């Protein structure tokens, strides 16, 4: 009002870091923040035009708003959706939430000194971005993304509708034959892929061990180490471009994988098998087999049998060379690794593919751990031309926000939105640098859709983290996330004429799909939880509905081959107002390295002091009480999760070991980085 | 005879190095080297079979002969030039020769044991091979090898006729666009070209430096030395596989690039002006132009714009980004580099190109800075598929030996066969892993026919390198091994029907390349030189040829863009039996470190007690004599000359910098690697 003092919004924020004697915090500074931050900063320096009509005008002929998203529509729709955006009522609930969607996220004039857009003017392009047209399907993102109940990815959320405009994917898995054409073409993907900003993984399990044979002349081959050097060197050169490389446990090269990390930006994973853990349980020794004769012998790559199932035919095959280390002893390796450097992440092969509904096996992931799908070799000719163009994987993704999807009724509208949306991410890529990957994603139209402030929720009910109340939301909360997602997937299969590749190998095909729906257990273990669905008026699948589904999947098949897969929500986070994954908080008030004055502070969504008890940091939940709450998600999810373990400083190895085996017994399908305390 | 003592070979090569009191050496000593070398392992270890026929047969059987190259004649032609070769009369010179041969060369069982082919058989094969089933011109090519007049390269002397075999050329050089197609693809290259152990050199003058733009955001590339790391790291795995990168001095990453060698195994080579020696004179300051601007106004890249020739407008032009550093201090950082590590080699730019009979510019050399030939871009689409296959450059060499040539009054049929060899390889040449290379040396055809043995043959005719007689010598020699080259490429293009790409434009075309010779100086200034040809029936070219050659270049064209270059010759002079160069011998018994002794010494050819006072050792005659040797071919050869000074431990760089000074004002068209005594 009329001549006010006090409008430093850092140092407002910076309240947020300080405790009275009764360790209690001023939250309301945070808000104090806001309010300077729009009038000194946001205010002054946002450019307001006459109209919207002028406005569109301008941001085309300047070279900023892409006219052919705006030519979907007719031009008034386009200006009475912009219209109902700025209507909404939204509001930034945080000082970082909305200085990171203006320092990072929104549209600003070339020269970097004005703003062109506020949040809805980001949320309607996108809107009109995705929705292609659909008039009807773009009011509806436009409100998903306004609650808060819909957040695409960075990436997408970024560049939709910008005339110089970033990929809307920016995460790949590609796989790597054994032979020189393949690896070319996987350092050129690296290059391609970091220039624009993509995360890329590799996988390493296909190539020939050091020391194997070339052209029948014995030890010649360099093994992965050498490669892993030259995608580590793409990845240093274009550039934000960050690399991962998969390794098998049982491949010959595996301690000198490991053993590189004791190459310095790229980041390791490992997938292990069943069997790795029956040896080093009873003190055995694990065999490494090569990929050079399981080749020539059973005719398929190392990457592609499986080794669980056909480990003695391995060992007793005497065409099959055989290496062995002390099984006990890499997993204390690798606890030792990851107790330094946070990763190797870690897949559990046998318990991702024997939950897999797709026809293949899944012998790799992402940089995040949460991607979990098939692919398929591609063949080339001599002068690097594709000869055969197999099937990579890109990664479509975006996250509901738990809290704000159960505070509306109409669940099954905001999650058949969000497929809707990623669904349009993806069939409007057409990644060209490489072909295997726009082979897949058209093939299989994958999607990853998420989820985040599931901390934020339970805390907001009076729920304890990890607790049975909580354990019971989060099956039965991804119980429904199912249902109607599988549901949305049908409907466009039905409405479009077409299903994925392969989809008549798939479990959704035969119906074995179900099954496992079609038993009992979806009754609230919890009363509480009851309370919650009730009380929001969700209505809980019941086996009726599964029936039903089960029979229109299996009439008209659906579109996506994978519907849901939960990554960490990066910054995304601040802005959704989120805490971040399905994991804990990492801290009450989250500190950040960022700005003019160092750091930038982020209280936690709901909270307050009268609830702090309610937000129990994930070093104070700890190890278990995580395992335990991913293990009822991923019973659902059909990909996966990135799954990250706290520990205190004084953890040991051992500790680390027993965890992994904690969430390996338990169903976790993957493990992303070991974090210790250290700030 | 019958029941000898004294069988170590080795024994006795080692008396190659003794002095006796009179400074003497027991060149015997060598011979009976060879004898019980013969004796006690050659001979041993040989396979014999009944007939010449059965062995054919069960070479090829066996999988060691190919089939398909003997399949070109009837196998009796095929039986008597078998016969007629080892007929010959043939004879290793030398126990390195012999051992050299049979140690590296010569086909063995695959399983190591024992030897399937002596001299006289891979040369046969080699004829066979390189004459395609022209029964003349395979008798010829024996008949050349085997009295020791021709020397085909190494990888084709030891790979033709081979069932598993090798890569006929290997020497490459190409281009690299300033775009990340184009890099990737270089990357590529070296990937499929090392793994094929080929010589591997890249222009780097066209990628913008570090700092410029890209897609408009300023100081964003990161200019040549990221892409240096990632050629330098694919010549390390795919491993025989050596790299070279050249850059233009007037590049403004020049300084940063030679940093890198103050990048650990690639060989580095600097493209010189004449501008840049004009300021280093008048202690000026050099102008560094930024590739990036120079596209963008002037549409071609760095690399091909004429930058000596501009020097002033791309000063004045305020639209090309300049940057400066001292001239003089440019060239002291080059002789400090090359004082240790021998490189960067020195390709000047503005001799080669006036020199250059090619429609284009030369911007680059090879791995041995002795081919000078002209490249064009290749452009990708972003799949890496090839939208225009340009032409980039692979080498195909041989060499004849100076003494022998003299040696045979026929010297038409001598330089004809070799001419027509080498065009063998180039025909027979199809790289498929790089497009490039494969549509370059199919439209011009080019081969690098070269000389080796100068120093041997001077001293045996009691000359002194370096002086009047030898300068004399070397210049009509060349002079007229240039005109039945040339002569014999017309031939070629008669009977044909066809001519070099873009011959057309060429000086050959106009008839300007002739204008030279027909001037006079074509008169032996030395009396002995006179003396010389004569003895040995040598008709020295009369201006009535080079005006009747004239005519017919004009009239039916040549096949050939390029036809001689002269490489150092590595161990192929051993076998050969020929002092390495045109250059000086290293030394009397050069030493080598090789074998079960850890050394072999090699007497140099012609070389006895009463004669040792004519071989003056490389560092003994010094640069200058060398340097004007080189001139005096310098003036013939269309290509280039690979020139090494050697200089004693006291050397400074003001010395080297001097005979630099030198070499460019002499005509000097390259400059291999400044080498300093050091055993
Ligand atoms: C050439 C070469 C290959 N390799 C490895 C890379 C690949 O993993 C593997 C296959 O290379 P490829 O190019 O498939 O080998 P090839 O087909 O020539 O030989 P083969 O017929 O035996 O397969 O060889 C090296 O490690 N170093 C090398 O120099
Ligand atoms: C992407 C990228 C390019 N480069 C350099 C490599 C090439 O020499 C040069 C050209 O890359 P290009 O891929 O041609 O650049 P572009 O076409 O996207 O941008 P522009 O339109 O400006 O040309 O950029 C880097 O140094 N680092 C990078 O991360
Ligand atoms: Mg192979
Ligand atoms: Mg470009």
């Amino acid at each position: 009002r009329v001549m006010q003092e006090t409008m430093d919004y850092h140092a407002l924020n910076a309240m947020l870091n300080l405790y009275d004697k009764a360790g209690h915090i001023q939250f309301d500074k945070d808000q104090q923040a806001i309010d300077a931050f729009f009038a000194t900063h946001v205010r002054p320096h946002s450019v307001t035009f006459a109209s919207q009509h002028e406005r569109l005008g301008t941001l085309v002929r300047e070279g900023y708003y892409d006219d052919a998203v705006l030519a979907r529509y007719d031009r008034a729709f386009v200006l009475r959706l912009f219209e109902h955006a700025h209507a909404s009522g939204f509001r930034f609930q945080t000082f970082l939430g909305a200085w990171k969607f203006y320092t990072s996220y929104t549209l600003k004039t070339f020269d970097g000194k004005r703003y062109l857009e506020h949040f809805e003017d980001r949320v309607t392009m996108v809107a009109l971005t995705l929705a292609q047209g659909d008039e009807t399907l773009a009011t509806q993102l436009t409100d998903e993304m306004l609650s808060g109940r819909f957040q695409p990815a960075t990436p997408t959320f970024l560049n939709c509708g910008k005339q110089q405009r970033g990929e809307l994917v920016s995460c790949f898995l590609l796989r790597i034959e054994d032979n020189m054409e393949s690896i070319g073409r996987a350092v050129n993907s690296a290059l391609q892929l970091s220039k624009r900003g993509g995360g890329v993984a590799f996988l390493l399990s296909n190539l020939r061990e050091a020391g194997a044979p070339i052209k029948r002349i014995e030890n010649q081959s360099s093994g992965v180490i050498p490669v892993m050097k030259m995608l580590e060197d793409a990845f240093s050169y274009a550039n934000q471009g960050a690399g991962a490389v998969y390794l098998h446990a049982h491949h010959p090269d595996i301690l000198r994988f490991l053993d590189t990390k004791r190459i310095k930006t790229l980041s390791l994973g490992v997938v292990i098998p069943d069997i790795t853990f029956r040896l080093a349980k009873e003190n055995a020794q694990m065999a490494l087999f090569s990929p050079y004769d399981i080749q020539r012998r059973y005719g398929k790559p190392f990457g592609d049998i499986a080794i669980s199932e056909r480990y003695d035919e391995l060992i007793a095959d005497p065409h099959v060379r055989k290496t062995y280390i002390n099984a006990r002893d890499f997993f204390q390796t690798l606890a030792e690794i990851q107790f330094e450097s946070g990763y190797p992440y870690i897949m559990f092969e046998d318990t991702v593919n024997r939950a897999n509904p797709i026809a293949g096996r899944i012998n790799m992931s992402n940089l995040c751990s949460e991607i979990l799908q098939v692919n398929s070799a591609s063949r080339y000719d001599d002068n690097l031309d594709y000869t055969h163009i197999g099937h990579d994987i890109s990664c479509n993704l975006g996250s509901l926000n738990i809290a704000h999807v159960m505070d509306s009724p109409d669940i099954g509208r905001t999650v058949e939105t969000a497929i809707r949306g990623l669904t349009a991410v993806s069939d409007m890529s057409h990644i060209r640098s490489v072909p295997s990957i726009a082979a897949g994603n058209a093939a299989s139209h994958a999607i990853g859709l998420g989820q985040m402030n599931l901390h934020g929720y339970l805390a907001r009910e009076g729920i304890a983290y990890g607790s049975p109340e909580a354990l019971d939301f989060t099956n039965l909360y991804f119980y429904t996330i199912t249902w109607h997602a599988v549901h949305t997937s049908m409907r466009l299969a039905r409405e479009r004429g077409k299903t994925f590749a392969g989809f008549a190998q798939s479990r959704y095909a035969s119906g074995d799909y179900f099954t496992q729906y079609l038993q009992d257990d979806w009754q609230p273990k919890t009363a509480k939880v009851r309370a919650l669905f009730a009380r929001s008026g969700i209505t809980l699948p019941t086996r009726e509905m599964w029936l039903k589904l089960r029979d229109d999947v299996m009439r008209y098949g659906i579109y996506n081959q994978n519907l849901q897969a939960v990554p960490p929500t990066g910054s995304i986070s601040y802005i959704n107002h989120a805490t971040s994954s399905i994991h804990p908080i990492v801290a009450k008030i989250e500190i950040r390295k960022e700005g003019k004055t160092g750091r930038v502070y982020y209280p936690a969504p709901f909270m307050t002091n009268e609830n702090l008890d309610m937000y129990q940091d994930a070093y104070d939940i700890g190890p278990e009480k995580i395992i335990d709450t991913y293990a009822e998600a991923t019973r659902h999810v059909d990909q996966g999760l990135s799954l990250t373990l706290f520990f205190p400083d004084t953890a040991t190895t051992r500790d680390i070991n027993k965890a992994q085996i904690y969430a390996w017994r338990k169903g976790i399908k993957s493990l992303y980085y070991i974090r210790l305390r250290q700030l």
